């Protein structure tokens, strides 16, 4: 009947939103997401200062998904904060703001500024743990001590409920260690699984060439390639973090794919590649498709099946 | 025009072989592989003792690839060593023997006994590092200290050229660290990239159930899902290990997929999922298709294009 839900002290029309980085960089983008049928929107991950990002071409898409090395292009934190404090129409849907500083200190400085606006307006923070490569050290969410420092510092500085955008993991021990880090932080109220599958390489057979210019063609994978990885991550953290929400991201092209995310444990479902390729019309199609699968199955609510994926024996 | 290779002091009719675990567990399997048009074969990764593996269903395939948690079912090392010593017809094609002991000591025990057979008959060792060690620790090749220890102990015990089967990596830092570990070992003459993309989760929408029984449905991914990941790892190790060969594995269904692996740096090209699904006739098709692409492009030999992927600007 209707897909409306309540999370994090906000009401949402439906569980769909963009994935950070897609259709969310400019004021134009944000207004378009706000005008869409999505249940929420999230802004492009920002730095304290504006960034141009990497040389083009830096994104390409294919029948099975996408590759990107954007380089964190963004208008800077002051723009996104202004959008949250003065321009967003909260009557339309909730807003999440994604932050991706290049150091702990930069994150801290952004979150301290965000906190009053969060209190006054209700904007929600998604903290992105992924970053450009620094030779000699791993990405922050793949360095569990660094992750723990980031979260300790942001938690102290911010003081309010927030979420974290996670890269995928591929090892059960890693799921156990990551979730145990996150569970140390009561203010981490949602976990978004997943960011792009890192450092894939698409090659064009005719030209014998990589398809993006930065990083010798290496870039993060999204889309169909990554749905089983995304589901695995959603479910692993759903199981491990019973006091948190999990937001699913990765490989959603249809209401059926959303249904699978929700079965695995997702509360919100984010759409990246498929949104980039189809445009914001996609949200009406996803809603219709999800309601049709629910009706066929007899489900009246998302809660009836969230996390209820069945195991064998 | 030809697909011939000469490497590791062996001659190969073409670069294609099975991926370890597919069509290689029983004498019947190995005889089938030998009868096929493949350029080589590898035996099922073995332990000291026979294993039944995990409960079924433990492998499933779909249009975009496969998922498995087999549990290392195998006939034991003594069977594979007998096949290599007594049964295999080396006039037909070269044989690789894959080992996947559950501790460094089990590996050392096997390679000590393999050595004289390697020396006399020419069987080639593939050591599987994308394998469990202590539960609650990451797989061996995700634990760089453990990986170093396995390589030091097996190199001392074996004393002959061998290769290693690697899981995929997703972070530049890990490519750099892993390749640096491998480059400490002069006896590691080939590197096979990649094993399955770990701990994915396939869910069936109609039944609302995972599709394999072990590990609550979590298992390693193969097939179309993983081709960009496999190409990235092939190229990353090809660039970082200039004194070693790289063998490609992951997402090969066509001659074009194989051509992309070879442009990335692959010497041998291994076929898992697609061989599991299509059967050994696949090798004639892959040879025909790769030759057709070479004819269109005017390439007469594999070396004309191996490693020659172009980057932008
Ligand atoms: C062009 C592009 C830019 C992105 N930028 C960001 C970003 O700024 N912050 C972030 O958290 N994830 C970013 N991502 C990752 C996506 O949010 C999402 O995690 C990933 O694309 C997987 O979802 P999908 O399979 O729906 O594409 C970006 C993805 C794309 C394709
Ligand atoms: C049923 C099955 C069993 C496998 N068993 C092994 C194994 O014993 N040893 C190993 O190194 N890799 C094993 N693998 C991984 C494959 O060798 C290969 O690395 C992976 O399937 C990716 O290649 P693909 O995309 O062609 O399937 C197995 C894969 C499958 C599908
Ligand atoms: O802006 C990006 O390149 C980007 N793309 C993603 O798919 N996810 C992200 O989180 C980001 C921003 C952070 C980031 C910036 C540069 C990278 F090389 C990287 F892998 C991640
Ligand atoms: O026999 C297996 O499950 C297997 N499957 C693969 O796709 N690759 C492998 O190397 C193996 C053997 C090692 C292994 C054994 C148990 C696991 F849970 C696991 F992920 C890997």
């Amino acid at each position: 009947m209707c897909l409306k839900l309540n999370l994090l002290d906000h009401v949402f029309a439906n569980p769909f939103m963009n994935a950070a980085g897609v259709l969310c960089s400019t004021e134009e983008d944000l207004r378009c997401m706000t005008a869409s049928s999505s249940g929420a929107l999230v802004s492009k991950s920002c730095t304290s200062a504006p960034r141009d990002g990497n040389p083009e071409p830096r994104y390409m898409a294919f029948p099975l998904g996408s590759i990107n090395s954007m380089g964190l292009p963004n208008l800077g934190f002051d723009f996104y904060l202004k959008y949250a404090s003065d321009l967003h129409d909260y009557s339309k849907k909730p807003l999440f703001l994604s932050i991706s500083g290049l150091s702990v200190e930069e994150n801290v400085a952004m979150v301290r500024r965000l906190a009053p606006v969060a209190q006054e307006k209700g904007v929600l923070l998604e903290l992105n743990l992924s970053c450009p490569n620094v030779p000699g050290k791993p990405q922050v969410a793949y360095d569990f001590e660094a992750m723990r420092t980031y979260l300790q510092q942001v938690s102290l500085a911010y003081g309010l409920p927030f979420g974290v955008k996670m890269p995928p993991y591929f090892d059960i021990a890693h799921f156990d260690t990551a979730a145990a880090v996150l569970n140390e932080f009561p203010l981490v109220k949602f976990v978004t699984c997943v960011n792009s599958v890192g450092n894939g390489l698409v090659i064009d057979a005719e030209s014998e060439s990589v398809v993006i210019k930065p990083k010798q063609g290496f870039g993060g994978l999204g889309g169909k390639y990554i749905l089983p990885t995304a589901l695995a991550n959603v479910n692993a953290f759903y199981r491990r973090c019973p006091d948190k929400l999990v937001f699913g991201c990765g490989g959603v092209y249809s209401g059926e794919d959303a249904f699978l995310h929700i079965l695995a444990g997702a509360s919100m479902v984010q759409v990246g590649t498929a949104l980039q390729e189809e445009g914001p019309g996609i949200f009406t199609r996803l809603e219709d498709e999800l309601l049709e699968i629910m009706a066929r199955k007899g489900y009246r609510t998302l809660e009836e099946f969230r996390g209820r994926v069945k195991t064998i024996e």
